[PDB]
């Protein structure tokens, strides 16, 4: 059995929720949880829009919540990390200024064009090009980055977009898709399996050619998150997740305290 947990999701310290933290915490006891980790957003230089986080209010809140829950759940603090190379030793700053106890690297701008909806960077782009585009730049994350436990959606660039399929294919992205795996298994990084999607079959068939092809690459650590920006989540999709984790044969799910591996 795989612990029950979540360890992706935003409340109002995020600039982009409004959601109460004990509105998180009350549906994850209600559900069952055993474990769950806030993952505020911080995002440097992002365009059009400030994700900053108040780093003292965020610790205080979440820490008289840990006090409060302390027997019926287990709540860490964490964060997901936008990544660009050209700001890595300011994200260095900021990630080794707080006692995060989980960091996830994403990717959510490419050279100061958002991947979201209505951006530049769908704009003539097929979606073959903006696919290759958003993992190549990926890969120079998981190359030249370190400070990070996990590694966030990589079906993001799926979520958004003009076209009429927006689902991504691992076949179409077989040698890109490989080298992040490997890369991510060399360093001992987590593969995150991310549920917003996973109401599509297609997200489903995705998330299963990345943990088996992981796992054939000497991938050892996934988290589970559904990056919910509110308290109410699609538990199907989560369960459907935790059932693709262990028919790819992984037994156990990682989870991190101070940024080091649970053991
Ligand atoms: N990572 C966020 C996507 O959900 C970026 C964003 C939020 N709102 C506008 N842009
Ligand atoms: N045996 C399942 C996992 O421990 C029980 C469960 C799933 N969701 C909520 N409770
Ligand atoms: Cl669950
Ligand atoms: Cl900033
Ligand atoms: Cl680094
Ligand atoms: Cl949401
Ligand atoms: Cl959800
Ligand atoms: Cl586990
Ligand atoms: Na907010
Ligand atoms: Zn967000
Ligand atoms: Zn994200
Ligand atoms: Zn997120
Ligand atoms: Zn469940």
């Amino acid at each position: 059995s795989l612990k029950k947990l979540d360890y992706h999701f935003h409340s109002h310290f995020s600039a982009d929720s409004e959601e109460l933290p004990r509105k998180h915490v009350t549906e994850a006891i209600a559900h069952g949880l055993e474990e769950i980790c806030f993952t505020e957003h911080r995002d440097f230089y992002f365009p059009g829009m400030d994700f900053s986080l108040n780093l003292p209010e965020y610790f205080q809140e979440i820490n008289q919540l840990q006090a409060e829950f302390k027997d019926k759940i287990k709540i860490k603090i964490g964060l997901e990390m936008g990544i660009d190379l050209r700001f890595k030793s300011e994200i260095n700053q900021f990630i080794d200024s707080a006692p995060f106890d989980f960091v996830i690297a994403s990717v959510h701008e490419i050279g100061d064009i958002e991947v979201y909806d209505g951006t530049e960077f769908y704009l003539q782009k097929t979606k073959e090009e903006a696919q290759r585009e958003y993992l190549l730049a990926c890969l120079d994350v998981v190359q030249n980055f370190e400070n990070y436990n996990s590694f966030g959606h990589l079906d993001y660039v799926a979520r958004y977009g003009p076209y009429t399929d927006k689902s991504i294919k691992f076949a179409e992205n077989r040698e890109i898709l490989f080298e992040i795996l490997r890369a991510l298994a060399s360093k001992e990084k987590a593969l995150e399996i991310n549920t917003r999607l996973f109401d599509d079959p297609k997200t489903e068939q995705f998330y299963s050619d990345l943990l088996i092809n992981f796992k054939r690459l000497g991938g050892k650590f996934i988290t589970l998150g559904t990056d919910s920006h509110i308290a109410k989540r699609d538990w199907l999709s989560i369960h459907k997740a935790r059932t693709l984790i262990k028919k790819a044969g992984f037994h156990e799910l990682a989870t991190f305290s101070g940024m080091k591996i649970d053991k």
